[PDB]
């Protein structure tokens, strides 16, 4: 029993964190094989951030302008190239602690663990979700740039995020490991803001199925709904539209509990209408949206209580 | 910016997790140097759990009765002894990945990270607090026994918890690494329940100081209070009494924000009486008590390991 927001063990990623310095800027890098990946704004000053010409700033740099430090050892840089918003530094030593890895681009609603680092040194790990507006509600201070997001399924680390910036509202934006930003963000100090955020509906439903598995049924009702009628209500509460793909993905949880997806949608419709009335679901007074249907199956038992 | 429940990087602990099997029982062990530490109930059957004479069960066992598996390699057991409720298995091989460590007993209110394991294989990491009633609200399924709790201080891992059992309310009980239980619990199938729990007041105040640092000030007021008057109100909402030690420990957060501890106590007094009124603090509708004053400082400063 028990339901916690759980991050993946950070060990396979800890052995990849290095410190990258270019002149006066110091952020984190990810050392995989003989390549170190870090944000391309490491080559930028605070004046350069308003309108940076990265191709023009990179052409003026040589390998020895980048200092890479893995623990107490200096790695020699023997090449440099740019791929979108990430800088790829070819180093002379292959990382002996390189795990089995993949670079994956995630979609809004997907969750991941973040290993927050400062000066190539990991300081903490936490779980979070890619928001529908493409931002992440993370915990990042100055110097955390280059901290990475990941999932570890089986013996494979799937890198899905690299931290690049903080928006004016305190939320965070960054790229996949190929340097492509999530959302309409640029690595430029411009007037950009996060779009209106919506609740990840398929994740709230998954968390309601997890509550039923842990013996919580107070929120269930004798009602059902059409998929269309549910969406007309949910969107009035800034909930993300629920697609037929979402209903299909919730299939195994519906079968395990014996509560049809549209029957759980009627419980959510009523929860939005009435609130909790002093009650909690899995120790929470709010409706949780950072657990995917796949996370619920991973953490929760196969036997319902 | 950002405030997340953050666990320590689990890497130094991951390299210590082994699988311990005795007959039909399979749980986790902690391999430090040439000793493997695991719950002593690994030597127990389901009939033995009712009234187990552990000295009598252990005298009937030989070294080869315990199978220890580190990754895909079998460790040969060459000795066995008991220390309170933990079994110490002397192995032939010293762990090459043994970190700098200490065994420490924590006090209720102190927090720690848990690396949840099944079959000597880590599957997740999460942060939690030792409740005032000595239980932990964790996330554990069958096979989790022997999962350990820890903090990191520089390069030193401080082991403070080993999981033993789940209580009928879904909460968890376990021992320090010397086999001494946290709470009035015993390692056996018997009628035991968690006592009435209280809110860790010094931790709620620390989390209110973290909200002010992140730009949340709606709960602040012009009022102050005496330590005695605050404790009379706290005693009514099942909150831990606040001592002068707690006030002293909150000193640095009081200086950083410019809000005296008794001024923050007047704000908490008003949240306990009148509620939140549709508002949230750091994205929460409940008052959070699993962040110590040190955790607030470490997360809002960037302390690396
Ligand atoms: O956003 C940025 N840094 C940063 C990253 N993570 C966490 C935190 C910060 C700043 C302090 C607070 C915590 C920088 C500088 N500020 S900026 O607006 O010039 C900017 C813009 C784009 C890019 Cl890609 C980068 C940046
Ligand atoms: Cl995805």
């Amino acid at each position: 029993s028990g339901f916690r927001k759980m991050a993946f063990p950070s060990g396979k990623v800890e052995g990849c964190m290095v410190q990258v310095t270019c002149g006066t800027t110091t952020l984190n890098g990810l050392w995989l094989d003989d390549v170190v990946y870090c944000p391309r704004h490491v080559i930028c000053t605070s004046e350069d951030m308003l309108n940076p010409n990265y191709e023009d700033l990179l052409i003026r740099k040589s390998n020895h302008n980048f200092l890479v430090q893995a623990g107490n050892v200096q790695l020699r840089v023997i090449g440099h190239s740019m791929q979108n918003c990430v800088l790829k530094l070819k180093v002379d030593t292959a990382n002996p602690k390189t795990p089995k890895y993949k670079f994956v681009r995630i979609q809004p609603g997907q969750t991941f663990s973040v290993l927050a680092c400062y000066n190539g040194s990991p300081s903490g790990v936490y779980q979070c979700a890619m928001r529908p507006n493409f931002t992440i509600k993370g915990s990042f201070l100055n110097g955390s740039c280059g901290s990475v997001g990941f999932n570890i399924d089986y013996d494979c680390v799937s890198f899905c995020y690299m931290h690049h910036m903080e928006l004016p509202t305190g939320v965070h934006a960054g790229t996949d490991l190929e340097g492509n930003f999530y959302g309409p963000f640029v690595d430029r100090q411009t007037a950009q803001a996060a779009g209106t955020d919506t609740t990840i509906t398929v994740n709230v439903l998954a968390w309601l199925y997890a509550a039923v598995i842990n013996g919580d049924r107070w929120f269930l009702n004798r009602f059902t709904t059409t998929l269309n009628d549910f969406n007309l209500v949910a969107m009035k509460y800034n909930y993300e539209p629920l697609t037929q793909d979402h209903v299909d993905i919730l299939g195994p949880l519906s079968a395990q509990t014996g509560i049809a997806v549209l029957d759980m949608c009627a419980s959510l419709k009523e929860l939005l209408q009435n609130g909790m009335n002093g009650r909690t679901i899995l120790g929470s007074a709010l409706l949780e949206d950072e657990f995917t249907p796949f996370d619920v199956v991973r953490q929760c038992s196969g036997v319902t209580f």
